[PDB]
């Protein structure tokens, strides 16, 4: 089963956008972290879209370890079975545990895409083969200045859908998603910069299928650290208006 396929089918059918949030996985800690995710669910959000970070002194190994940050996707998944999981990393820690081990761990997971932010398109064959060998979506990016070649490459090989850089990251993005949609690519997202309920309904009307937001939601997350209780209220507050933003 393709979640992104099933999602978008469902959107389509109630001329809805996906408005999808962004949160790195362990912050402010483990705890944390997997009730801001059920609140943005719960909020509204389509769609996840989870980064993934990575002897001495104790505030310098800090950091939650890739082994936690699996064990959450895994207890996620458990408990939201038909939402979209797409991660966004940098190369190093797929190299760190080998490329095919890393997909395969994301396979036994449930994480449906991954995004590998530090990768050339063009020197991706073996992300794209690795992801493939496990149902898991390699996504790539889109700039707003891409030519057609790179165009033609990002349709014929992600899967999911495919992240539509703002100009802010050039051609107007209503240009870009009609490029997209004609080479058949997975449906776009478009993911820098918006942080407001009347962007992410721009982003819509110019054709995007739905809108990926973090530092509004990051910041909501450290304004509140101390405040657990009243956090969760401020995420679901903010995320109201960006989903509503989506529909007709």
């Amino acid at each position: 089963m393709e979640r992104y396929e099933s999602l978008f089918a469902q959107l389509k059918e109630r001329k809805e956008g996906a408005f999808v949030p962004f949160v790195t996985l362990g912050d402010p800690g483990i705890e944390q972290s997997l009730k801001i995710i059920d609140t943005l669910i719960e909020a509204g959000a389509d769609a996840l879209e989870l980064g993934i970070p990575f002897a001495t002194l104790r505030a310098f190994a800090a950091g939650v370890t890739p082994a936690q940050c699996f064990e959450m996707l895994a207890l996620i998944r458990q408990k939201h079975p038909t939402i979209p999981i797409g991660l966004l990393m940098y190369a190093n820690l797929v190299f760190n545990k080998g490329i095919d081990e890393f997909y395969a761990q994301c396979e036994k997971v449930g994480v449906d895409s991954v995004l590998v932010a530090d990768v050339p398109v063009e020197e991706s064959a073996p992300f794209r083969q690795a992801a493939l060998r496990h149902n898991v979506a390699p996504i790539f990016i889109c700039p707003p200045n891409a030519d057609d070649d790179l165009l033609r490459q990002i349709a014929s090989y992600g899967r999911g859908y495919t992240y539509l850089l703002s100009r802010a990251g050039a051609l107007p993005l209503n240009h870009l998603v009609a490029k997209l949609k004609e080479y058949n690519a997975a449906p776009p997202l478009q993911g820098f910069g918006i942080s407001a309920p009347d962007q992410v309904k721009a982003a819509i009307d110019a054709g995007a299928a739905g809108a990926i937001s973090g530092s509004a939601i990051v910041k909501i997350i450290e304004q509140h650290i101390n405040e657990p209780e009243k956090m969760l209220a401020a995420l679901k507050v903010f995320v109201q208006p960006m989903k509503a933003a989506t529909r007709s």
